[PDB]
């Protein structure tokens, strides 16, 4: 699994994921499912910004959380957008709204419901992707054009298939449920 992560992911995404887990006291060599899940979520955030113009998105995910709040503050002060209660993943400069990106191995609408209750902000856009080519966005507003989201779904389906060929998928899918159960 650790071998798969460094094989399928850009080494900068890998280092970002390693840097993130170390700052939270987690070993990437042990919590291998979370390692792959952080890499996958980070890649989707990068592929999401590619779907718009070079003026379109500000990527908040993958940066130092303390510094990421200063940019959130600068955006809210400049644009007048209400400040979110949790750090989002992107800011949309065109629609002038923050975006939460979800990547789940569970069902998309159940995952949306959990994010919507936890975010509990309104005006923070939610877009969920699954490894089964499904997606769900707030009020059916998918933000990106069809070709941009197709690239994301295909990439996630690709990751699933190659995990499935290494017998790693079923452990990856069950880990999110295990993380959800412990409460
Ligand atoms: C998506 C991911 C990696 O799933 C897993 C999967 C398996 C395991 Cl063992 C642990 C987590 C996660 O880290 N999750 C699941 C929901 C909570 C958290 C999350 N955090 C942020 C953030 O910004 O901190 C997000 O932006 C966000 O989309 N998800
Ligand atoms: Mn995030
Ligand atoms: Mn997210």
């Amino acid at each position: 699994m650790e071998d798969f992560v460094r094989q399928c992911f850009n080494p900068m995404i890998v280092e970002l994921a390693e840097k993130a887990m170390k700052e939270y006291g987690e070993d990437p060599k042990i919590e291998t499912n979370k390692f792959a899940a952080i890499c996958t979520h980070l890649e989707v955030c990068f592929m999401y910004s590619d779907g718009g113009s070079k003026h379109r998105f500000e990527i908040i995910e993958g940066r130092d959380r303390i510094m990421a709040w200063t940019v959130v503050n600068s955006i809210c002060n400049t644009t007048g957008v209400e400040k979110p209660k949790f750090l989002p993943d992107l800011y949309d400069y065109k629609e002038n709204r923050f975006i939460e990106i979800g990547v789940t191995r569970r069902e998309v609408h159940i995952y949306y419901l959990e994010k919507a209750n936890k975010i509990k902000s309104e005006k923070t856009h939610i877009h969920i992707f699954s490894f089964t080519g499904e997606e769900m966005a707030t009020k059916a507003d998918y933000t990106l054009d069809e070709e941009s989201r197709a690239r994301i779904k295909t990439r996630l389906f690709t990751i699933r298939q190659e995990m499935a060929s290494r017998s790693l998928w079923d452990s990856f899918r069950q880990s999110e449920r295990a993380a959800a159960e412990l409460a």
